[PDB]
């Protein structure tokens, strides 16, 4: 009766669950405990895509698991969203993603402009399979949209406190490009991850030999480093490195995407404020 939406990321599953409310059932591809980097989908995750209507896709190298899910379900033509359709990205850069042609950054999720640019693409679409919840399915995009820009607006209004200077930052990786890009941080240097979050004595060695010949003082790190190593590169280097969530962990729920993102953004925040 009630409409059965598919979810890939987490990011999504707090999306649609704000845009549908009781109306829908938002149900996740695969279970919660489990990041697809990497984790096989069953049979009984590729059965389940047999009881939907529609699956919401990142589809711009976020969700690749997906499609081929479906592929292999017993509805190969289910209709999909791709959410990103009218979201403009962001180049993949690096060694990393050159060696494994990833052409785009998929973390469109990390920008609250982008958020909502996906959510009025989700709700829209929505709407054209479910006519009678078309209406609601705005109506919560609007308030949903309303409560994300005020997020945006109190990290904006945080950082106008502060001077130009301090927004020339760095990055292990470019996992957060989006949300540095939307609140406009200054990226100086993109250090190409190296070792993981455990790296060898050599690997850490020319993480902080790249460091040190930077001329920033906050560094937003992909790469979520132990406390031990986190005080060695500060130490060694002068730098004060910074994490920021993913929202890739754990449970899905309708709230976590605005949770966490309030939490990055006093992150982000907080590291220019102190530098
Ligand atoms: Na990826
Ligand atoms: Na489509
Ligand atoms: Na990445
Ligand atoms: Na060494
Ligand atoms: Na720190
Ligand atoms: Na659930």
């Amino acid at each position: 009766k009630r409409l059965r939406i598919g979810i890939t990321l987490h990011p999504y599953y707090s999306y649609v669950s704000n845009i549908v409310g009781d109306k829908a059932e938002v149900v996740p591809l695969i279970p919660a405990g489990f990041n697809p980097g990497a984790y096989e989908p069953r049979a009984e995750d590729i059965k389940r895509i047999g009881t939907l209507d529609v699956v919401v896709l990142n589809g711009v190298g976020g969700d690749d698991f997906a499609e081929r899910m479906i592929a292999s379900s017993e509805k190969p033509g289910i209709p999909v969203i791709e959410a990103n359709a009218k979201v403009p990205l962001l180049a993949a850069t690096g060694m990393a993603a050159r060696g494994a042609g990833k052409v785009v950054n998929p973390g469109t999720f990390l920008s609250i402009s982008a958020s909502i640019t996906q959510v009025n693409t989700i709700a829209r679409e929505l709407g054209k399979l479910d006519p009678a919840n078309a209406k609601a399915y705005t109506r919560n995009a609007r308030a949903y949209a309303k409560r994300l820009r005020a997020l945006r607006a109190d990290a904006l209004a945080r950082l106008n406190k502060a001077p130009a200077a301090d927004f020339r930052v760095a990055t292990i990786g470019g996992a957060y490009d989006y949300l540095l890009r939307e609140f406009g941080l200054e990226v100086t240097a993109v250090v190409e991850p190296a070792g993981g979050i455990e790296p060898s004595p050599s690997q850490l060695k020319k993480t902080i030999d790249q460091l040190k010949a930077l001329d920033v003082k906050v560094i937003f790190s992909e790469i979520d480093f132990p406390s031990t190593y986190v005080e060695t590169i500060q130490r060694e280097s002068g730098v004060k490195l910074y994490s920021l969530s993913g929202i890739s962990y754990g449970d899905y729920s309708a709230g976590k995407y605005e949770e966490e993102m309030a939490r990055n953004l006093d992150t982000v925040v907080r590291a220019i404020q102190e530098s």
